[PDB]
C-alpha cells in the first residue's frame, strides 16, 4: 500500500502553488495568504 514511512524530512505540508515544504501546518497557511496576491478591481496597483 501507500502510507508513506519514507520521507525523512518533517514537512507534512507542502504549498501546492510554488513548492515550499513546511513542518508546521501554520508555517504554510500564513505563507499562502501571500500567494493570494494583493489586487483590487480598478486603478489600485497592489
Ligand atoms: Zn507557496
Amino acid at each position: 500500500g501507500s502510507s508513506g514511512s519514507s520521507g525523512t524530512g518533517e514537512k507534512p505540508y507542502k504549498c501546492s502553488d510554488c513548492g515550499k515544504a513546511f513542518t508546521r501546518k501554520s508555517g504554510l497557511h500564513i505563507h499562502q495568504q501571500s500567494h493570494t496576491g494583493e489586487r483590487h478591481s480598478g486603478p489600485s496597483s497592489g
